[PDB]
């Protein structure tokens, strides 16, 4: 009612000031029911929202879709609806021979592949995350005690189809991370992004979703 | 379970060689029903499938989701299916003051404001419509009384700061696309989408045709707002194009 | 001496709004002799210029010369001078083994190798044929029984100095399409593109003169 | 015959190793005419050559046509026929104040805002003008008592919105162009063409020596228009300017 | 003598595996002195080394000279001479008016405006800091009671237009710079400096640690300027913050 | 004082109106030795800078560093106290196997592989040398009967990490003559550019450093 594509008004988020957005309406789902509260919100297209409570305080949790593109609609939509930080969750392959199936990985800045990342900052700006979101992620990953990596990782475009990254040091692949990483740091909102690892061609997604939220209780 | 996202085997296809791609999964059962024998296939995702008949030959009807990269999929598994021809449908909003509310487009070439494109062929490759495809929508809509604009759109990775728009949280556009509004209403390009640029440039560089139409339902240059019905009578007019438009490459 | 470079005035148009531009002036006078009441207009420097009549109105041939750089002074000050269609006609080899000699190509669209093309819009602008155009070349091509073959042709500044355009079903190479198309395209004018098989690597130009004469009187 | 265009064999040419490049060809008679016994070679399209004489050697005097393209195709087969040095002449507008019509320019290098360059060397390469050629040209300047500018020509594809005119059929310049101009005048770039990026960027990246003159007959910046004869008596001072350097280099 | 410029053999480090990094010759004997048994190693150009001691362990002091030419030496020869972990320490202006003189900002990320990075990894790469170096710097700084920011740096391969300054020979700014101090501004980007994008690119893409703190001395978009004694007060507070940083990474 | 580096006045310059700028002190007092009166001004960082006379005419010799962006600081805030010529002497291996160790290169124009020279003009601009500048060392190197090469350059923003530029007959490598020629070109300032042959992988010094002073002699 209020934004284009959400189907959401201001008074729907009750004062939330944080969400997390995995990219699967199945996995929304599954983050709000670790919450207090869990109500849902609206499903409309891609974008399917969820509304909880942590420590007393209102939070959203909104699927994102595939890609930059529509990753992009989610989080402007949310943040005029007035959420200023957001974390994002998903599961990986990684791509180097000390990662194991089982770890989890929070990107501290991203390779920026895709083309929406651009729609708002040129390429020479980092896709950067921020330093608080990072933190927590680290903090609420040792709180549980799982192995975690912590550096960058390449997002782009396209799922399939050169180890110049391995090389280079890249911990994972995924496609959603640029352009929210960039759209974030470029526009005063503060973004963090944590994911779980199911396969390494160099060779239990739990504990991401419980890691994510644990992660927002710090933030708020 | 032949391909890796849209849930779908070949068998399920029934020989289908052209495939409806509308956007939202919502559309999807609506213009299957404007065919034969409408079965729903599957749905996993933004990837809605029915299968349909048309002079007895098997159609099918698949949305695609939002942006590049979720069309991208969509393309490659459909063509992994057999599918060879790609009609887009689509509603949209116009970007020249002439251009009305319940008017239709058709897209002979899109501005490749996106990215998924580019892992298909290089920039200087144009997004180009297929001729045949073309042609039919064209004469599909001029058979059913619509007014047809032809030319070029502008397809973006972004809703908001690809399309120009201000009026936003940050309130602001990177230099890249201050000013590209104008820039485009000046070459004479007649709206903004977000998935034609992938779907266009995909299906030219491998050997496919494709072809897409849109009905108009806003108009950012005008002052006056649509009507609530004539919006919905848009959307049932630009399905009936498709429709028409498929009978004629089969 | 109302353009800069042709030699011609509005009045040596007679009112006509349409322009048959190949790329040499002995084809022009080969064009021009087709239609009726033909009469040469000018020749300085590479712009070698006749007036002719079909069916009733006026339609002019001028030369381009070689290269985006020479066509797109000639189009523009055609366009200066009242000219709102531009048709080309050339002769070119192809690239793909299924087209032969003595079958014609239509141009949907342009790969833009050239540097012309982008002093009229940015790279991601499509070097796109108008649709009136390309249907009435189409039309004048099954017309005289043409075996004709419709795609995307190449587009360069060099005449001499990979097979990433056959992959991609790119049809011929040539050197003027993409300036014309895009700056046709570009500033609200229509363009068309057709070409005769002269030659093909993987292997009767009369016909291309008569079909581009009778696609303009399709569109007059 | 020994070339694909020119028409041109290379005993046609008596050993001649300078060419000098003017782009018309209504201006190839005339330069020769400055030359001992001037000779007819061939005629096709805009390529027409002259052969002459200069202190007994052999000297070709070809016809460029307009745009990097077409010069490319001169400047490969006139080196194929073992021209190795290479003179443009022009006549040109100004694009600073201070440049007056009659004024005479000798360009060091060029800006390449051109695509056949590219061809040659990657975009970082420098449009350079060869050493020995610029000095000659710039000492038959003084010996002639022409008033000379030395430096930088910006070489264009287009003649109109490269340029940035406004005065044309659309009235508009895409945004890499606007405001272009002004940047180039303050950078103290001389004046605008359209040939000399190709021209010395070939050479400068395949051992050939090459310069370039132009006569001043227009000032878009001034408000003064050109005198009538002042205009050809220009044009006759490069000439001669072109000749004299030739001399020097052969 | 094992290195090519700074005049060190491996030996000199004694095993040293971390390295702090300033800018200024004339601040690497003061750092060195907040540590136990500082001694000089070599002094060559720019490049002045010193070795001192923390909880019992050897570090190692060098300048890095201006720009990512002269840093990217400096970086490769002591990476080579083993050191893995890189702090550098300065001083700078801000661009943001809510940060004030004396306050420390720690970078996360830099903007890549300069050329050398560029030879490490393609710009599509961030330059992105080392997580527990800039936590060392953000714990220090909290620990000695300094008001901190933590966010993107801008890092530019010139002082004066790609830092947008007017207050020049020229008065100009070439197009690409020009508005450019107003939309990194709106972006969030702290400062400008010129060494960052060419060391955090490096270190990123190598398997090296970095991160980097500097103290606020001046900002151009406040009118009150800088008292003397509260510029060299910041100087050694940003020295501690470096010091203590590198105590939590040895 | 005047400026933001170099430590400077106008006053100090005594009317100067050319900078001879090499990268190293040791070489600027060599430089400085050469002529008449010479005193020390100033040394801040790289930038380390003496005054002489040559003809009665002051002269500067400042050092730029290493690179692009320390050179430009160099020639920004020569500039603004006065100099409005600038003649860069420099060392370097030759990449031609006609170059012999002790020629000397006048480089007419480099190949722009820097950063900074980008923050002065787009890529299509190029990096010329001035004509008097280029000729005068030309001249001052034929007087002392020097062997000398005239060419292209090319400049680059690391020392060490394809024989492309062989085969365009670059002459030698170097690191801030892309920055200097651009940065002057684009300005309004005049620059040369010369060195010393003293290396070659297909195969003394002080000559350059005379020839150099020789050259702003004629340039005065």
């Amino acid at each position: 009612s209020d934004v284009f594509h959400l189907g959401l008004t201001k008074n729907d988020l009750q004062g939330a000031q944080l969400a997390i957005v995995p990219g699967d309406p199945e996995r929304v789902e599954k983050i709000a029911a670790l919450m207090d509260k869990p109500v849902k919100l609206a499903s409309h297209r891609e974008f399917t929202s969820w509304r909880a409570e942590l420590d007393g305080k209102a939070v959203i949790v909104c699927s994102t879709g595939i890609g930059g593109p529509s990753t992009s609609i989610a989080v402007e939509e949310l943040a005029q609806l007035g959420i200023r930080t957001f974390l994002r969750i998903g599961t990986t392959g990684a791509i180097q021979p000390h990662i194991n199936v089982g770890d989890v990985l929070v990107t501290t800045a991203s390779v920026r592949l895709d083309g929406a990342s651009l729609h708002f900052a040129p390429m020479e700006f980092p896709a950067v995350a921020d330093f608080a979101c990072t933190t927590a992620l680290v903090e609420a990953a040792k709180s549980i005690g799982a192995t975690t990596h912590v550096g960058v990782t390449a997002s782009s475009d396209t799922f399939y189809p050169m180890e110049e990254w391995q090389a280079m040091g890249v911990m994972n692949y995924e496609m959603e991370s640029a352009t929210l990483l960039t759209m974030c740091a470029s526009q005063g909102l503060r973004a963090g992004m944590v994911a779980g690892v199911i396969v390494n061609r160099t060779q239990t997604e739990s504990h991401a979703v419980k890691i994510v939220v644990e992660a927002a209780r710090r933030l708020l």
